């Protein structure tokens, strides 16, 4: 079968701006998880086609990856830091509805998610 196209990560109808708290979750936030040990299964979309999931897209309607983060906020795609901070929570979510607890993936998605959790905790005042 297929895989769906990726999320966007530009839209010129999209309103964006920079802010300190973007500016953290790149230079803090994304850059501590993208070099974690278990980071490589979230730097891309799901192949859904290769790694043979193919109810992956059944299950999964609301598709994320730090790739797609990546490029969201090297483009300066968001207008706040909750929309960025939403993105890594529905691709934590996904991993937890697809797979099952104690499955691989998820002890991966729940190392990356304890750091997650300790960055956005000094999430610097808007200024
Ligand atoms: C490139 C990706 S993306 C990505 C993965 C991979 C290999 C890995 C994944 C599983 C284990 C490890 Cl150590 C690392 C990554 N797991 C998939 C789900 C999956 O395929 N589960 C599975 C497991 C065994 C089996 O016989 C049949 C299905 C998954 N579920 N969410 C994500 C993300 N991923």
């Amino acid at each position: 079968g297929m895989n769906p196209p990726p999320p966007e990560t530009s839209n010129p109808n999209k309103p964006k701006r920079q802010t300190n708290q973007l500016q953290y979750l790149l230079r803090v936030v994304l850059k501590t998880l993208w070099k974690h040990q278990f980071a490589w299964p979230f730097q891309q979309p799901v192949d859904a086609v290769k790694l043979n999931l193919p109810a992956y897209y059944k299950i999964i309607k609301t598709p994320m990856d730090m790739g797609t983060i990546k490029k969201r906020l090297e483009n300066n795609y968001y207008w706040n830091a909750q929309e960025c901070i939403q993105d890594f929570n529905t691709m934590f979510t996904n991993c937890y509805i697809y797979n099952k607890p104690g499955d691989d993936i998820v002890l991966m998605a729940e190392a990356l998610e304890k750091l997650f959790l300790q960055k956005i905790n000094e999430l610097p005042t808007e200024e």
